[PDB]
């Protein structure tokens, strides 16, 4: 419903995301349409300690009110290739799926981190590892690479129907078995 605002994924060209975000800010300024567009988020932003460098290339997260004037205004966005969707307009993202984007996007700050325990043994590449610490806490992933000497394990998380490797601390994830 237009009254309620949801978050959709805007399609773009890797490298033009920052431009798309700014284009939207002014696109609504010259049109004074600050009611169709709301807050824009980007999976690229990461913790200051480490930058994911664009978690999803060409993929951007934006919240806006659905409507005929909103679709025609967003679709007309410069540098925008369209929006991810099954039929027409794009579909809203499940809040549970944004949890990791809002937390990393700085949209939500929570604690839940009093379980500083390092996990080791039964750890191997390809093995299945579950996340339990960080912005993706509670996320299941597969061990893609193990970096010894530092206790770090690269895991591939399945987000947006796509697989993507994430850098985390071995003590921040669990290898189930």
């Amino acid at each position: 419903g237009a009254m309620k605002k949801k978050w959709y994924i805007v399609l773009t060209m890797s490298g033009y995301e920052e431009k798309v975000k700014e284009n939207i800010e002014k696109k609504v300024e010259a049109t004074g349409i600050k009611n169709l567009v709301g807050r824009i988020v980007i999976p690229i932003r990461g913790g200051q300690r480490r930058k994911s460098e664009k978690l999803f290339p060409g993929y951007v997260f934006v919240e806006m009110i659905m409507n005929d004037e909103a679709y025609n205004f967003v679709r007309s966005v410069p540098y925008v290739m369209g929006f991810v969707s099954s039929g027409g307009q794009p579909v809203p993202v499940k809040d549970r799926e944004m949890r990791p984007i809002l937390r990393l996007a700085g949209l939500e700050e929570y604690e839940e981190k009093k379980k500083p325990v390092k996990v080791e043994l039964g750890f191997k590449v390809g093995d299945m590892v579950k996340i339990i610490s960080g912005p993706f806490e509670d996320f299941a992933g597969v061990i893609k690479e193990i970096d010894p000497e530092r206790q770090e394990l690269k895991v591939n998380v399945t987000i947006f129907g796509r697989e993507t490797p994430v850098v985390l601390h071995v003590s921040e994830v669990e290898k189930i078995e």
